[PDB]
Order: structure tokens, then C-alpha cells, then sequence
């Protein structure tokens, strides 16, 4: 019996695609951070008005369409 | 032969491993879903045109800089 | 002795998990690199002007409600 070596071998296989995991999971983590770092802008109001983006917030445009 | 035990804390050792993968795994998922339900916004063209957000869409600035 | 046969479906346990690892892993990664090319627009500068898009990049509305 060296159905040692098989086993042996099995685990050296599943160790390496656990090493290829370990890897792209490190990969996505930092994509996933510098994603979560751009600082995109969420979606204007849906409520049939114009939008201009000012201090980290959407503003009605007629607003400056006018003096006040 | 005891190499049994060498296989079994080799095993142990590769499953504690999958278990921070899974949980990283899992860590990334509610990251990505996280970002997908953010409902950011994609580039406005790029035609030498300025535009403004308005019911989800970009549209043209000068469409309000004008009656109709 | 047989904890050969236990020491087997504890290595086919553990490849298991590392399969649907593998598998969160490509979805993760799909997801990701869709993100990644929605090509999200960054934050408008926060200085406490009004900006709209164009050409990928925020312009200072003030500039269009002016003739140059």
C-alpha cells in the first residue's frame, strides 16, 4: 500500500489551486479597493430636473439659471 | 509509517486556508454588490458638448440655456 | 488501519470547497472587470462651484452662462 503517494500528490494538487485562489483573491481585493477609492458619483434625482454636480452633491440647475 | 499524521495536520493546514479564502470569498461579494447597487454614473460622450444629469440620462446644457 | 478512506473524502471535502471557491472566485472577477469598464465618472472638485460634463471631465457651469 502507498496510496500515500497518491494522496500526497492529490493534496500537492489541491495546495496549488488553493495558492492560484489565494492569489486572484488578493487580485480582486485590490481592484475591489481602488473601485471603492475613484469616489464615483451616485445617480442624479429621477424626478424630471436638470442636475449640475457642486460640493459633493447634485443641484438643480435652474437654480443658477436665476439669480437666487 | 505515520505519515498519516503528517497528511492529516497537511490537510487541516490546507483547509484552515480555504476557510479565509471563503471568507474573503465572501467579504468581496458584499463589496462588489455594494458598488453595483451604488447606481453610479456612466461617462457623459465625449463630443465637445457640456451636459447635465436629468432622469437618468445626460443632456445637453444648452437645451436649457435656450427656451425649447 | 483505513483512516486512509476517511483521510480521502476529507481531501475530496476540501476539493470540493476549492471548486466552488474557484467558481465565486470567476464570478467575482466577471463582475469586477464589468465595474471596471462602465467607466464611472470620479467626484466634481469640491470648491463650492457648479460643474456639468463634458469631454470626461467637469467644467465650471459658470463658464457656458458667459459668453467666453
Amino acid at each position: 500500500t502507498n496510496k500515500i503517494k497518491a494522496i500526497e500528490t492529490d493534496i500537492a494538487s489541491v495546495r496549488q489551486e488553493v495558492n492560484t485562489a489565494k492569489g486572484n483573491i488578493s487580485s480582486l481585493q485590490g481592484d475591489v479597493q481602488a473601485l471603492q477609492e475613484a469616489g464615483y458619483i451616485p445617480e442624479a434625482p429621477r424626478d424630471g430636473q436638470a442636475y449640475v454636480r457642486k460640493d459633493g452633491e447634485w443641484v438643480l440647475l435652474s437654480t443658477f439659471l436665476s439669480p437666487a
